[PDB]
């Protein structure tokens, strides 16, 4: 019919600022099938959750009636409005239709006393709740649907009954539109003025749930992991074995007569059925003791060969059969053993085995040298001495070893017989001989089912299995002792795989900004499973608007659904782990192109010109310093609580001294990495040498800043991307406080003391010397810099020489390429901005789990406390403390592991500066792309941007070799010249790029021999 | 830190309150007498398959009629202690009224599945009151017998909780409806079977269940409390119709006025309220904390002592301070001077010395301390301007060697972890 | 001693547990202690292997300014080096000298980094001293004149 | 790894925390992490 899109609950009567809020128990799931009545026949609509909508002018239709089975046979709550005075009755039967019957009554009478209505009606454990909401819709427009421009606020909760039958009393646009809600959750925009603006529903999209699992409406592309699956099961499996048979219990709890203790009976019981439903609603039994189960849910479970021990005791003794539990008599004559056990069944007969003139046909022993073994049993009738040597009555110190006991029926309570009998299990020894009635189901190989064997329950998928298990009774475990096969009461042997599957679901997205397409991952399936599942509507996160088109299956990562096999490789933008990646659509590979190039015999590449790039280079240097009141974090200010922390240890005492050693580890890590100057330099307000600017590159100091302009690009970078939710890490910046006890300390040294260094770092640069270790100062023109930073390349002071404007024109386009890419771009500075993610992650999962429950009545203090006791309740307090003890202490350790990588990637920049801004370093590859030739700090949020100035030579000519030069006895080598020019031997090159010399022999070098190597060359004239 | 002799340094210890000076007590406005002995003290009860719901609000109770009466015999009370019942206000509670046989009184409980509670009512898991349970051996039974109380006994299926199942059909397991006396169709009623002549387990025990609902409206129920005046802008306690607490109170420039009384936060804490004499305002979160610092010269130099209080305004500390409400307060303790500078809220025995020096102690701004705090730390200057034609190079040098300490091994430690 | 077997050890599950945390805890944080003196003990390795057994090259790595020389010291857990480095520490501000042109070609040092231009006279090392003849060995030919701002003539090699 | 496939069990696990979350983002940081190292090791050439 219609099926709709919004319907915004208000779950909540209270404020919520500017945030996202998920939400457990909510309706009306989004685009779902809305029925409509645009004709009006309101006979039989049925309630089990309602959302309204009336498209009438002025809202004439507005009678409500609610109830179950009509016709005078049940309640029945009737909303009728009566001149903006709202009449509401809940007892009617079947304005002229209450005044009809109103037989057996009682109930709550309540009176309130272009256009769209919207109501949603609701059970709720036994009252109802009532919300509206109107909109000034154009009502002629059918199917409106209203598109989230509706907040239906609280209106009338009321204590009646179950609902079932639903009508509408009109006046009789017609169209009245009726929707069914379901049972989810979903996510809450919550705005500025307390308004809602935007929800995203869960459960109809992985988008949608990826959007209510990482708390955004906007979200980059990326493998997102989120909540895993299951395949439910769908058949049930129930293999009790053959026999049936009625079960001799009447036999004994109904007998004639039972023995004394010392003399206690043991009837077997086995091959047979039993039912225990006799035991239970029976007052007629004084004691039912049970132990090792709980005997309630004792009737679906099997044993094998049950015992029953007769005897009667006097009621002082029922206390003594019992695991543990010392005693006398059971030190003497029935020995209860501590973990096998059953239960134990007494009840009392002062009506037969007690006279009030006696009955001493009962008897206990009394003298024994030493405990019984469990189950032992001592019959022997010889009199006592406590030293051996044999007695004879009526010796001195020679009693007997048995006694009466004494029962009269004049006696009170605790002197009365109780009959005992002691059910005794042993367990899985077998095949099952007892059982509760329940039917041997059939079957079912290769499917999602469930185990119901004779002492197992499981879930999983049989398999017939190829094994030889037969004198090994019923049950084949693992290592970690779960039961990898069965044998079967109908003699069969059977694997079952392990669940039917499992695994955490993946999300791709191309991010939000390109589309809403979204590819989802199964991981460990064959999907052959999940295809099964999906079509057959089995799988458990399983979303309302979902579909299936085609399948990608390769290698791992099962079900890849959403894409299509492009054999044209690209570049991998997101990567799957077979050496899948994904983009746009998924694919098998990124490599690079193709190059063949082989050495033939006479072949050299050598340059004819060169650039000169910048590259970037992104380091965090510290993380933030934070720091956690331990004593408000835990029990906030009570002070009950706060005396079982002092109760605990001292925690709080070790979590401060670590969390303030890594903090003052961060002023070791930030003075490491810049200060290191031993004279702070000003500007030599040129900002240019040579020609080329080092403009924004150095601080401007006509225009009253502090940092130069690259710096103030980057930390508008960041600062735009961070994740500055101001309230949940509270720091003082005019403070600003917050209640959970966590702070951020600030770095010690400030921004602009950092941009100081910065500055003191490139203008001691640019003038000065490269010679800062050592003497700090050798003011030297920029060019010859440049000349020797050129030397330390090995290439000659020409090629600073000549083409001088060259190099300048190059290095002014290359800085300012990089203040566009740095200007709009992403990815850039991502280390900077995933440091303040992961704390900005941690904190915010500290705070969530502060309001976390751990025990059972509420996650907050100053709350049980005034709920309940002082005594009584500190058995959940101490629950809330260990919670808290567990979560703090696992931020203390993962923000330890933190520092120390911070720790790490900073003596990487404290290296990583002395190396390249204070010298050039010869190694390869470290500072820069090519021959590093000079860098520049530059300051950044809890990190340092570096600016490498390389030397990369990229023109190709490909000439023909020339090693060794023989004439006459002697071969001639270049020995720095790096090849000698063979454009038929003409002249002697370096590798770098270019300047070919004259062959003299100032440039060359003496051997005394010819002929060893493969070089044939001739004709020098130096 | 365990010791006599002290090196310097930046010691943090044992963090501070601020003790709340007032209290603020803001019940709402109602005041009348309650009616409880109308239900405990009534006529007749009705049945358990008829129980009734009697609704009672805009009440003040007392609950103390309650505490000490053996007259009454059972006195189960699950989501709340009941003791410290009385400073607790509640919205709209509910009675709820039965009269059963004792060995039903285990069965009205959460959870305790029982044949009654699956049948009659069924108690919910989670949200519940209390269970007043008394006996009636002298009226309601008679030695001849009394079988005006009636249960239902046969139902398809299990109650809901609160679920009220009145209607009176002869019952067929399979659906189609019977007509007595067909055979295997009985009565959905049985009668309970009272005498006087019984013992004590069939005695008739009257049942009256207080049904709990919490901060749904404005509080309805009380104890009695008087509602103190507001204190604004200083540190002081929450007792509030459904809220204790310690805090600041600021007006607020808040529009929550569909939205009951509790306006909370992320982490589930109360930002503001509404108050039942109609205001709304916020709290701070709580007055003020954080670890204090200790800055000594180390003990040899002196015994004087700067002590740093880290995230205050110094208002709040000197206020404090200067009506002695700080906890870790010392005896021996003044205060000559004050410095409040971007961080470290309270550094307490001071002085800006404008003269920068080489940062022996340090404090997070950029802040550092010595023999007395000051701002900076950098190095002198230095003004090398190149010239186009100028070459620093040296006459002569010399030869420096400085050490290098680092760990290459901790100490190789074990734990019997049997003792 | 004080109580029961049996009912005593619902406290001695406390005890246990809260043991088992707090030696839980010192076996973690001294298993991060390893990890970091396990990285400064490789520094350790790293920098016995490049500043005793040879001169390394790259900047203030092992000492304060040119390396030279070192000798490693025992310690209680720990080493303790002695960096023995050249430190050059005079000054004098002179002018400069980067290309001589006579006729056509200009003249190049190479490796005398600098034409000590007290009016050209000589050529001299960045290190501290020893001015050379301003001769055709110490020097190099390029057969271009004029495109660097430098205005330097009279050589006699 | 925690109550299996039982109902019961996993509600309490739900009214203890975000305990599992804290742990399947960790262990997956650790995951990617790998991918970082094998590919910081061995792509470093600009051509096959």
């Amino acid at each position: 019919h219609t099926s709709s899109m919004r319907g915004v609950y208000y779950p909540d009567e209270i404020f919520r600022s500017d945030t996202l809020y998920l939400t457990q128990d909510l309706f009306l799931p989004f685009y779902s099938n809305v029925t409509g009545f645009h004709t009006g026949n309101p006979v039989i609509p049925f309630k089990d959750g309602i959302y309204f909508a009336a498209t009438e002018k002025s809202n004439v239709v507005r009678g409500w009636v609610f109830g179950s089975t009509m016709n005078n046979k049940s309640q029945s709550v009737i909303i009728i409005n009566n001149s903006t005075n709202v009449v509401i009755r809940a007892c009617n039967f079947e304005h002229t239709m209450i005044f009809d019957n109103a037989f057996n009554c009682t109930f709550e009478y309540i009176s309130d006393a272009k256009h769209l209505r919207e109501f949603v009606f609701k059970n709720k454990d036994g009252f109802l709740y009532v919300y509206k909401g109107y909109q000034p819709i154009d009502v002629v427009r059918d199917l409106p649907s209203g598109f989230n421009t509706l907040k239906p606020i609280f209106k009338l909760p009321l204590g009646i009954n179950i609902t079932n039958f639903r009508a509408i009393l009109t006046a009789f646009a017609a169209a009245y539109f009726v929707g069914y809600l379901k049972p989810t959750t979903f996510m809450l925009k919550y705005d500025e003025n307390g308004t809602i603006t935007d929800a995203v529903d869960c459960s109809q999209n992985p988008l949608a749930e990826l959007k209510c699992s990482v708390k955004s409406f906007e979200i980059d592309k990326g493998i997102y992991q989120t909540s895993n699956f299951r395949v439910v099961p769908s058949g049930d499996v129930v293999r009790f074995p053959n026999i049936t048979n009625l079960c001799p219990f009447g036999e004994v709890f109904n007998a004639t007569k039972f023995p004394s203790v010392y003399a206690w009976e043991r009837k077997k019981i086995s091959n047979c059925v039993a039912d225990y439903s006799v035991l239970y609603n029976s007052t007629f039994f004084s004691t039912f003791k049970c132990y090792g189960v709980s005997a309630t849910k004792l009737n679906d479970l099997c044993f094998s060969n049950v015992y029953a021990d007769s005897f009667v005791v006097k009621g002082d003794d029922v206390r003594q059969i019992a695991p543990g539990q010392t005693g006398v008599i059971a030190d003497y004559n029935y020995k209860l053993p501590d973990d096998f056990m059953g239960c134990v069944l007494a009840w009392n007969t002062r009506n037969i085995d007690a006279t009030s003139t006696g009955n001493y046909n009962y008897k206990y022993r009394y003298l024994r040298h030493g405990k019984l073994r469990p189950f032992e049993r001592d019959i022997s009738n010889v009199p006592f001495s406590p030293d051996g040597k044999p007695c004879t009555p009526p010796a001195l110190n020679c009693y007997w070893p048995l006694n009466d006991y004494g029962f009269y029926t004049t006696t009170g309570i605790g002197y009365q017989p109780y009959r005992v009998v002691v059910l005794s299990f042993e367990l899985l020894n077998a095949p099952a001989t007892v059982c509760g009635p329940k039917l041997s189901t059939d079957l079912i190989k290769n499917q999602c089912v469930n185990f119901n064997f004779n002492g197992l329950t499981g879930t999983g998928v049989l398999t017939p299995s190829s094994k030889r298990f037969q004198p090994f009774q019923q049950f084949g475990r693992d290592v970690s002792d779960f039961t990898d096969s069965v044998r079967d009461p109908k003699t069969s042997e059977i694997l079952d795989i392990s669940p039917c599957s499992f695994g955490g679901v993946s999300v791709i997205t191309p991010g939000t900004n390109a589309s809403s397409e979204v590819a989802v991952l199964y991981q460990d399936v064959n999907c052959t499973d999940v295809s099964t599942a999906i079509h057959a509507d089995q799988l458990t996160p399983a979303w309302r608007i979902y579909s299936t088109g085609n399948n990608v299956f390769q290698t791992q990562a099962g079900c890849l659904i959403g894409a299509e096999h492009v054999d044209t490789s690209y570049e991998c933008d997101i990567p799957i782990g077979a050496g899948i990646c994904a983009s746009y659509v998924a694919y098998t590979m990124s490599l690079g192109a193709d190059s063949s190039i082989a050495y033939s015999n006479n072949t050299i590449a050598i340059p004819t010109n060169f650039s000169i790039s910048i590259t970037t280079e992104v380091m965090p240097v510290s993380m933030a310093k934070t720091s956690v009141d331990c004593n408000m974090y835990i029990c906030g200010d009570s002070t009950e609580c706060a005396n079982l922390l002092l109760q605990y240890g001292s925690f709080c005492t070790q979590l401060n001294r670590a969390l303030s050693g890594i903090a003052a580890e961060q002023d070791r890590n930030t003075r490491e990495v810049f200060a290191q100057v031993k004279q702070m330099y000003k500007t030599p307000t040129l900002k240019y040498f040579g020609g080329f600017n080092f403009s924004q590159i150095l601080p401007d100091p006509l225009k009253p800043t502090k940092r130069s302009f690259i710096e103030d690009l980057l930390f508008n970078k960041v600062t735009l991307a961070d994740a500055g939710f101001m309230k949940q890490y509270g720091e003082c910046l005019i403070c600003a406080q917050k209640f959970n006890g966590l702070t951020v300390l600030p770095p010690l040294l400030t921004d602009d003391m950092i941009a100081a260094y910065t500055a003191a770092l490139v203008s001691g640069t640019a003038t000065a010397g490269w010679t800062f270790g050592a003497g700090a100062a050798l003011q030297i023109p920029f060019a010859m810099q440049m000349a020797y930073r050129f030397n330390g390349i090995g290439v000659t002071q020409n090629v600073l020489y000549e083409n001088q404007k060259q190099i300048a024109n190059q290095f002014n386009k290359a800085i300012s390429q990089i203040q566009e890419s740095l200007t709009t771009t992403s990815t850039a500075l991502g280390k900077l901005q995933d440091v303040v993610n992961q704390n900005a992650q941690a904190l915010n999962t500290l705070v969530k789990q502060l309001s976390s429950n751990f025990g059972a009545i509420s996650s907050v203090l100053n709350d049980i406390l005034s709920r309940l006791d002082k005594v009584e309740a500190e058995v959940q307090i101490d629950r809330l403390i260990t919670g808290r003890l567990q979560s703090l202490q696992t931020y203390v350790t993962q923000q330890l592991i933190r520092a120390a990588e911070i720790r790490a990637s900073a003596n990487l920049a404290a290296t990583k500066m002395s190396e390249c801004v204070l010298g050039q370093s010869k190694r390869v590859d470290f500072c820069g792309k090519g021959y590093h030739l000079m860098s520049f700090p530059q300051a950044a949020p809890h990190g340092v941007v570096f600016l490498h100035v390389t030397y990369v030579p990229s023109q190709e000519r490909n000439f023909t070799t020339a090693p060794a030069i023989c004439h006459e006895g002697k071969a001639y080598f270049p020995r720095e010249g790096v090849f000698v020019f063979n454009g038929t031997s003409w002249f002697i090159t370096q590798r770098n790029f270019f300047s070919p010399q004259i062959i003299t022999t100032d440039n060359t070098f003496v051997s005394g021999n010819c002929d060893v190597v493969i070089g044939i060359i001739n004709n020098t004239v130096y």
